């Protein structure tokens, strides 16, 4: 369903989130 | 730090989205 | 960059949050 | 309702991401 969806779609965005803060504190 | 958090943010808004979604279901 | 990209996701998300909520 | 106040936090988040990609 839509709802469940979007729901992946943001625990996604979550995982790509923290991959960014991490590459970020290697390079700082 | 401040994507760490905003990333738990999504996650719970994914548990949120599927509970609305199981709840839609259960009364239709 | 990468994290714009990410917002406007999540700006279209709303949008479609929204819509669900006025659907029958 | 519920969903349009997702929706917001949603939104509110994206101007949050656009701003940590500016930052130094
Ligand atoms: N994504
Ligand atoms: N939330
Ligand atoms: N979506
Ligand atoms: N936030």
């Amino acid at each position: 369903g839509e709802l469940k969806a979007i729901a992946q779609e943001l625990k996604a965005i979550a995982k790509e989130l923290k991959a960014i803060a991490w590459e970020d504190k290697a390079i700082a």
